[PDB]
C-alpha cells in the first residue's frame, strides 16, 4: 500500500513524493507547484506542496478548507484532484501536504494574449466558465474573484475555473469593490460579463488605474443606480451619496461591441446590469440562445450543497490538522 518516496530539492524546498511521480518541474508561486509526469496513469501533472500547512491555527485552518473544497469539487470545468498525499506514516509526523491535478499549463491570459478571439471560441469558453460556475453556484460557493488568472486553459481550450491563481480588480462586481457585505451568486456573472466583452474585442472593459476610476468606468458603461436599485441600499451615508451624483443613462452595447454577435451583446446586457438581482444566473444563461451549439440540458452537472460550516469553526491546531489527517486518508482517485 504505501508507495515509496524519495527526496530532492527544488527551488530551495525539500520535497518528498512518491515514485509514481517523476521528472518534477518548478513552475512557480499555499505553496510551490512542480509540473510532474505521472508514470502511473501516463497524465502530465502539476503538484502543490502546501506552505507551512499547520504552524498556526490559521495555516491549518486553510489547509482543510482547501482540502475539503477540492475533494468535493468534481466537474470537468471546476479544478479537482487527482490525487492527495503527504509522506509521513502517523499523525504524529504529519506536517506535509501535497495536491495533484492535471497538467493545464497556462490561464486565460496565456491563451488570449490579449487577442481578439473568434465568435465560436468565444462562446465555448465562456461556455465552460458558465457550466462550472453553475456547479460551483449550486454547492451555495459564490467565487468572488473570477478573473482570467483564475481560470486554467490547456492547448484545446478546455477550462477549469480556479480557487486562487498563479488588473487584478478589473473583473470585480461593483458591489464587491464598495465592500457591501451580502452578495449574490451574480457577482460572478458579472465577471463572466467582463471576461467576455474582453474576448470579443481585445480590450479590457472597466480598465481603471484605481478603485475609484475603475467604478467611474463602470458607470459610464451602465448608468447611474435607477429608482429601484436605490430603495435596496441599506447604508444611509451610500444612499445619499449616489442620489448626489448626476444621473447617467446606460450605453446601448450595440455601441459599444460594433458587430458582434447580435446574441453575444444580448447575452453581456443580461449579464453587466448594475442590480445584481437583475443578472442572468449561471443556469439561465447556459440555456441562452448564444450557447446554442454547446448547450446540452443533460449535461450540466450540479452539486451537492457543501458543508461550509465545517470549516469555519474556531478549532484548536491540532483539531484543524487530525481533521486533514483523516481526509488524507479517506481520499480516493477519481476514475481514469
Ligand atoms: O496546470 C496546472 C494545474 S491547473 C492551475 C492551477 N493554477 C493555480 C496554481 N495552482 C497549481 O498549479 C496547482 C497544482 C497542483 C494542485 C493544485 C490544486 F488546486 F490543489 F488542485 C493547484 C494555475 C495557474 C496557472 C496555470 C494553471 C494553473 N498548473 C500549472 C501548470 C503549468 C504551469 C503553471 C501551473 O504555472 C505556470 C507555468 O506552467
Ligand atoms: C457609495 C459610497 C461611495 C464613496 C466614494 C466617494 C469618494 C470619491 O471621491 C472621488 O475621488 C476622486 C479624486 O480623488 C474623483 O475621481 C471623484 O470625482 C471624487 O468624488
Ligand atoms: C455605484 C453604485 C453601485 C451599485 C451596486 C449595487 C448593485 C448590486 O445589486 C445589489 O447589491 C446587493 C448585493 O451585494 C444586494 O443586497 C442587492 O439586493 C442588489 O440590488
Amino acid at each position: 500500500e504505501r508507495p515509496t518516496f524519495y527526496r530532492q530539492e527544488l527551488n530551495k524546498t525539500i520535497w518528498e513524493v512518491p515514485e509514481r511521480y517523476q521528472n518534477l518541474s518548478p513552475v512557480g508561486s499555499y505553496g510551490s507547484v512542480c509540473a510532474a509526469f505521472d508514470t502511473k496513469t501516463g497524465l502530465r501533472v502539476a503538484v502543490k506542496k502546501l506552505s507551512r500547512p499547520f504552524q498556526s491555527i490559521i495555516h491549518a485552518k486553510r489547509t482543510y478548507r482547501e482540502l475539503r473544497l477540492l475533494k468535493h469539487m468534481k466537474h470537468e470545468n471546476v479544478i479537482g484532484l487527482l490525487d492527495v498525499f503527504t509522506p509521513a506514516r502517523s499523525l504524529e509526523e504529519f506536517n506535509d501536504v501535497y495536491l495533484v491535478t492535471h497538467l493545464m499549463g497556462a490561464d486565460l491570459n496565456n491563451i488570449v494574449k490579449s487577442q481578439k478571439l473568434t465568435d465560436d471560441h468565444v462562446q465555448f469558453l465562456i461556455y465552460q466558465i458558465l457550466r462550472g460556475l453553475k456547479y460551483i453556484h449550486s454547492a451555495d460557493i459564490i467565487h468572488r474573484d473570477l478573473k482570467p488568472s483564475n481560470l486554467a486553459v490547456n492547448e484545446d481550450s478546455e477550462l477549469k475555473i480556479l480557487d486562487f491563481g498563479l488588473a487584478t480588480r478589473w473583473y470585480r462586481a461593483p458591489e464587491i469593490m464598495l465592500n457591501w457585505m451580502h452578495y449574490n451568486q451574480t457577482v460572478d456573472i458579472w465577471s463572466v460579463g467582463c471576461i467576455m466583452a474582453e474576448l470579443l474585442t481585445g480590450r479590457t472593459l472597466f480598465p481603471g488605474t484605481d478603485h475609484i476610476d475603475q467604478l467611474k468606468l463602470i458607470l459610464r458603461l451602465v448608468g447611474t443606480p435607477g429608482a429601484e436599485l436605490l430603495k435596496k441600499i441599506s447604508s444611509e451615508s451610500a444612499r445619499n451619496y449616489i442620489q448626489s451624483l448626476t444621473q447617467m443613462p446606460k450605453m446601448n452595447f450595440a455601441n459599444v461591441f460594433i458587430g458582434a454577435n447580435p446574441l453575444a451583446v444580448d447575452l453581456l446586457e443580461k449579464m453587466l446590469v448594475l442590480d445584481s438581482d437583475k443578472r442572468i444566473t449561471a443556469a439561465q444563461a447556459l440555456a441562452h440562445a448564444y450557447f446554442a451549439q454547446y448547450h446540452d440540458p443533460d449535461d450540466e452537472p450540479v452539486a451537492d450543497p457543501y458543508d461550509q460550516s465545517l470549516e469555519s469553526r474556531d478549532l484548536l491546531i491540532d483539531e484543524w490538522k487530525s481533521l486533514t489527517y483523516d481526509e488524507v486518508i479517506s481520499f480516493v482517485p477519481p476514475p481514469l
